[PDB]
Parts: structure tokens; sequence; C-alpha cells
């Protein structure tokens, strides 16, 4: 806190903690589209183990945010996590277009925080999220593009079909 | 039997040989599954392997109970068991159809005698059903029911192709 | 979903989603506690993991809790998660009374739904929460105790330097 | 040097030999601070450790500057290295607040510099102190300031008794 | 039995029958001390984990002593075993005190029936003795006075840390 801070806006310091409440939000969108898809009538686990195991990386993401709040000297400050969007996630194609929306809105809170930084002078806040953040959102978003496409790709006139082969050659299962 | 016998009622001695029985019946529709899926005209090995295994889980449950009606000092008391109630069983998914209206039928003969257990203040009969029945058969349901949804979705307008595949990607074979 | 449930109530399935909250809920105090040890003017580092260990263990019991829903036939809801009691919390001392009201709160909750299950004639139910989390409440609850006592003991008039030792002593780091 | 340099300010090729001036006076500090805790009459071998430890960092951060100004083509010239600010240390509190005075300082060089970088559109330069000293003066300042808590709330009555303490169940020792 | 018995009087087989009875009383009061020592009000697990390695010692050296009155022939007889002196055992340093005279009584009948053994010419018996138990009371009791001394000089003014510090440093736990 104060014996350690230099260099530490209070502007920075409220936007970290607005972006820990982003991706820990995030995290349990996935942590819902992940128990959807293990839902009897829905049935699909590759797609389940994909959210699921994003739910995890964006909690270890609002984790090394909430680490580097107290390495800068800055207090960490929690809301209230507000429920996902939905109850029920449609399709897998349903479901990909709502994690690519909420992985673009991840990434244009990265860009304005590290703006943000930029503008304060503050390197290590912009090396910080440049190093651990910026291109693990581009990756992930070009993956989930991908597997857009492919979903798409799959439709035809057979959509069950399709989405029974996505999951079963495409994603991870046992 | 006599010199061991305590706090055993002659209603769940009788219960847990009906209980061995069905059990045993159930074995025997899995036998019959698994070779009808085992014919040449019909060939889908993944499926005789699924209802052949059962076969084995459903005997060695009903010898689980008769180890235990001699270690509480009931008599195991057989009776016929009678023959499956298909000689052919159609499609994949009238055989799925067919398991899970099996298991629901044993799930609730479990459940009847637990409560017959509790009923009785017989603890160990129903930490015996607890631990080694009841949660086995909510897993195995669960199981038929993901299968039921994902055969469902591979019906289409190409119904062989989805049986084919299902077989081929969701169930265990060589 | 309606294909598996068998013997489980829509006010079994509705308590169920109020005990994920309240894990999940527990489970964000306790990152919190967390994060606040790790602060450069708090700086007790074995608090610290005691409090981020416990954070991982409640969203694991959260975690179960929603496989079984799934596993029953229930439908998963999620609601917002409310932010914890206190943004500070204070002495190790302090923590740790938070910590186990905060436990009791939840075996309080675990009773309620076992009490309910049991009326219900849920046996399932029942014997999931007694195998998977009365026990490991009790456990914890009975750690935190001796904690408790183990912290008390060490204020003397020496409060800062018993804060030390019992987090230098008892808690684990590196 | 002509023959290599690019994009490389006579302004920052300055400004790194004085940072590398400051890396080596602070070596020279924390050799100082060593050995005075290596005295019998003070004798905290932990601390000791810490601060020799200390030294070989500053000193290879120096080293890796030279090595980049030689990289980009500039000439590393030396100045004297001005002796330490003190004879003598006292206490370990004493110490460890002069060490985090001596790294701020050291820090807010490392940003004027970042600053000159940027001005200059030299992102090599910048990138540089990102990748190998910003981040390592912020864990190390998070550090010093963890530990200036827990020496602080080891006084108590009993100074000499806290001393000791840490030294012991903290920093690093045979 | 009859077939056996040489040089073993009545006199000395009755003594061992009570010595016997005097070791599982004291393996008794052990373990009472060390579930004592468990209580989340009290909750010193280096202290519990003694006594409870005391109890094990105790039964050891009473079934030893029943071995040894079979393989001179005598008969075991065994009688009550009186409840342990106290339902609370107050601070280690009761505990420890009342430990040391419990070992000390044990040993003064060691001596008894050694000096018996002795006046009926049982070198047997006497070698026995002096084999397998003598050295360990002056071992233990040499121990209890170790820790004694080391309880006492804690106290100070700060009891409670003297506790505390006593089991963490000296006595055996996880
Ligand atoms: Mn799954
Ligand atoms: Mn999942
Ligand atoms: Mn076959
Ligand atoms: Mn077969
Ligand atoms: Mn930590
Ligand atoms: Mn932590
Ligand atoms: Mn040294
Ligand atoms: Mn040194
Ligand atoms: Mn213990
Ligand atoms: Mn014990």
């Amino acid at each position: 806190s104060s014996q350690i801070r230099q260099n530490y806006s209070t502007e920075v310091e409220a936007a970290v903690n607005r972006l820990v409440n982003l991706y820990l939000r995030a995290s349990y969108t996935y942590l819902s589209l992940g128990f959807y898809f293990d839902r009897d009538d829905v049935a699909l686990e590759g797609v389940c183990h994909f959210f699921c195991e994003l739910a995890e990386e964006k909690r270890e993401g609002a984790e090394r945010l909430l680490k580097m709040q107290n390495q800068r000297g800055g207090r960490a400050l929690f809301q209230d996590l507000q429920k996902p969007s939905q109850d029920e996630w449609g399709t897998t194609l349903d479901a990909m277009k709502a994690a690519i929306v909420l992985e673009k809105s991840l990434n244009q809170a990265l860009l304005d925080l590290h703006a943000l930084g930029s503008a304060q002078a503050d390197p290590h806040l912009c090396d910080f999220l440049e190093s651990h953040f910026l291109d693990e959102e581009v990756k992930l978003i070009k993956k989930m593009g991908d597997h857009l496409t492919n979903i798409q790709r799959l439709v035809g006139s057979q959509a069950g079909l399709g989405e029974y082969l996505f999951e079963r050659l495409t994603l991870k299962h046992d």
C-alpha cells in the first residue's frame, strides 16, 4: 500500500478493480456455459470442457490482476458478480457467438486500460497487460473465430449432425 | 442365519431376494441386447460392447446383494428369470430407450427397498444401498440420457448414417 | 433433465441452486481474505495461503453440487454473487472468527438441505451430502477452532509478536 | 559504435551510463549493509545474506545495461562510485527502510529513462527496461514492504526479541 | 501353568498382575491426556501426540508383563481399570507434572517388584525388569524433567506464548 506505491495512479487502481470484476464475471459466464452443455438434454462433452477450461483461465486472469494490484500498492476492492446474461445457451453456435462477444468486450477493456496506463506514463502497467493478457486474448479470439467458421460450415441441412461432428472431431473429450 | 441375524426383518430379507431377481433379469436383458447388436444384419460393435458390459455390471450387483443377504443372516431364495421382453431390439435408439426404462425400474426398486429399510430402522441396509447402488444408478441413467440426446440429434434425415456415426465416435469399439 | 429425472423434487432442485450460490459466495469471500493478507501493509503469507486454499475448496464444492444437479436432471440456475461482507479484514484473529461464522452458515445450509432431502425421501441427495460435504465441514470447523484457540493464546500483551509467530509456526508458507 | 548505431540518441546513451553508475552505487551500498550485519556486535546472518544477495543483483543489472549500451553502439563511460551514505546501518528496521528508499530511487531513474526513450521513439530501450528491470523492481519493493511490515509488528516492547525472530524465521540462513 | 512353573512364587505372580493393572491404568490416563489436548479449546497437537504415544508405550509394557506371566506359568488375572484421576488436565505444565508423578509411581512399583524378586531368589524376574523396564522408566522420567524445566522457563509473564512455543519447537507435530 502507501510504503511501496510509486507511479501508480488512482485511476489505474480503480480500473484494475473493474477489470478484475469483468474477468470474474466472464469466468462465471463460462461456468454457466460449461454446465449447460453437461445437461442430459444437451450432452456435448467437448463443448462443456471447452467452456469449463475458459472459466478457469478467466479466474486465473483475475487473480493475476489482483496480485499485480497488491504488487503496486493498490487496494483490491470487490463488487458483486452479476449473473450471466442467459440461463440457457442454445446451440454450440449460439454459445460460441456469445463467447466471442464476451472476449471482444474483455479485449476492449484491456485496450482501454492500456491506453489509460500509457496516458498516465505507467509502463509497468502497460507491459503487464502486453505480456500477460493482450496476446492471450488475440490467440483465444482467433481460436473462437476458427471454431465459428467450422461450426457454420457444418450446419448444412443436417444441424444436429454438424453439432455432433464438431464436438467429436474438433473439441477435446474422453 | 439364526446365530448372526440382528435387526434384519423378514420384509427386507424377502425384498432383497426380489431385488436379486430384478438385477439378474436386467443382466439377462442386457445379454440379449448385446448379442442382438452382434448379429451380422445389425452389426454395431460398440453397441454390443455397451450392453454386454451392462450385463456384467447387473450380475455383479446381484452378487453383491446375495453376499449381503448372507452377511445379515438371511436366506437367498431364487426364482425363475423371466426371458427378456423382446427378441429383437430395433435400432440403437430403441435399445437405449428400453435400457433407460429398465434402469428407472431398477432404481425405483432400490428406492422402495431403501424406504422399507428406513421404516424398519435398518441403517446397515440403507447405507449398503446408498454406498453401492444409488449413485451407480444415477450415473448410469445420466450416461444413458446423454446417449439418447446424441442418438436423437443424429437421426436427421440420414438415420443409418447417424446410427453408424454414434457407434463409431461415441461408443467403445476395437 | 426430463428423461432422466426420478425422485428429485423441485424443492431440492431449488435448494441445490441456492447452496451453489452460498458456496460460490464463500469462495469469493475467501478470495478477498486471501488478497487482503497479501497486502504489503498486512503481509502474512501463511494466512493468505490458508484463505486462498479455501477459496478453491469452496469453488470445488459448488462445482460438485452443479455436477449433481445435472446428474439428477435438475437445471442449474445462477444468481448474482454478492460481494463479501468486508473490504478489509483486520487481524488474523478477526479473519479466523469471520471464517468460522461463514463455515457454520454453510454447515447449517447443508443440514437444512439434508433435512429437506430426508423429508422428500431422497436418499441419493442425503448420501451425497453426507459423503462429500458434512464431514468436510466438521473437519474444517474443528481446524478453525484449533487455530482460533492458538491465535488467542498468542495475543498476550504482545499481539504483533503473536500474529507473526502463528503465521510462521502454524500456517503453511514458503 | 558508429557502424551499428541506429535510432540511439546521445541523450539515452548518457542516461544509460548514469543508470549504470546508480546500479553500481546501489551494489556498493548493499555490500556495506551485508558486511555490517556480519559484524560480531550485530550478528544477523539472514540480514547479511539478504543484502549481500542484493549487491550481486544490482551488479548484474549494471552489467546488463553495459551489455545493452554496447549492443546499441553507445560508449560505456564510468564515473567514480560514491561511498555509501552510512558507515553503520542501525537495526534491521533502519536498514530495510534505507533499502526501500534506495530501490525507490532506482525505480524512479528507470521510469525517467523509460520516459526519455519513449520521447526519443526508442522502443528497443523501452522494451529492454520493461522486460529486465521494471518488474524486478516492483517485485523487490513489494518484498521489502512485506518485510518492513513484519519487522514493525515485531518491535513490540521486546525489540531485540523481534529482531532475532525475524532474522531466524523469515530471512534465509544456514 | 503347573507343568512349566519353576522358581515362580505366588507373591511375584500376584504382584505381576497388580503391575499389569498399574500399567494399563497409566495407559488409560495417557489416553485421557492425549484427547484432552486434542480439544478445540486446548489445541496443542504436539502435547496430544506426546501423551498418545505414552498410552501405547504403557499398553505395550502391560502386554510384555502378561507374556512373561504366561512364560513363567502364572495366571493372568485382570481387575477393573480405574478411570483417570482428572477429567480435564489444565495447562501443559499441569499435565507434565501429573505425568512425572504417574511415572515415579510406576517406577516405585517396578523397584518394589524387583526387591520382591530378589528376596524370592527369582533372577529371571529381576533381569526381566532390569532389561525391559527400569531403564525405560529412568529415560522417560529424565525426558519429562527436561520438558518440565523448559516449560517452566517459558512461562515468563507471557504463559500462553510459552505454551505455544514449547509445543511448536520441542514437541513433535505435523
Ligand atoms: Mn462434462
Ligand atoms: Mn464442464
Ligand atoms: Mn461384439
Ligand atoms: Mn456383446
Ligand atoms: Mn501470497
Ligand atoms: Mn493468497
Ligand atoms: Mn554472513
Ligand atoms: Mn553478507
Ligand atoms: Mn491430535
Ligand atoms: Mn492424541
